[PDB]
């Protein structure tokens, strides 16, 4: 008496149209405005729902109470945009690639915003690389 | 010289993060206004990005130029409460169920927001039951 459907794919097909709306710049909620030490500054438009759904970090500091009004800027300081850039593109599209040489970067800002899969990822990486 | 991870699992992990943001009705900025002949009114709050990125209509539909003030607030007419809950469910977790005497009611939801693969599905039951 019941029918029931699952579209293995849906949510890879999802993701790819709303890194699709990100990189188009449309239904952003988010700028993310990063300053880091010596480098020029940057910033990345984001969803706040895509990021609250990879990283506990950005869930707790976008659900905090009564949702709000429009485009927020957000202040980030201690990561380079390039590894930022990263971790969003991870949240974006289930992977993050790198150097060598940023693997540790990388890391350390994946710690930052709790994405534990990138952390357990860089960790076994450097481990390896003994 | 280059390191690159994908976790297989994150789009599904991602998806059952906010699905639990949409019943918790965090982040929520598009809220779906149902009301359909003779049935109660219903409401369903959601993320304009997910639903965009399940329902070409919806993207359309949330898309238009300079993006919105705030929470926004859609009337829907002719689908009933209970087949635009079950096409939300299935955006926000690739699954949909239906009994028997629902799934024409479904398919016509479905064909109404250009859910390709609920289309399919439902179009292909309804061909074996015969």
């Amino acid at each position: 008496r019941t029918f029931s459907y699952t579209l293995e794919d849906h949510t890879k097909q999802a993701f790819g149209i709303m890194n699709e709306l990100r990189l188009s710049q449309q239904l952003c909620d988010v700028t993310l405005q990063v300053k880091y030490q010596d480098a020029p500054a940057a910033q990345f438009m984001a969803h706040k729902v895509v990021l609250a759904s990879s990283s506990p970090v950005f869930k707790a500091m976008f659900t905090n109470g009564l949702r709000e009004q429009g485009m927020e800027v957000v202040s980030i300081e201690g990561i380079h945009p390039k590894v930022m850039e990263r971790l969003i593109e991870f949240a974006y599209t289930a992977s993050i690639s790198m150097g060598e040489k940023c693997v540790l970067h990388v890391m350390n800002g994946a710690v930052m915003y709790q994405i534990d899969s990138v952390v357990r990822a860089c960790a076994d990486f450097l481990v390896q690389q003994l």
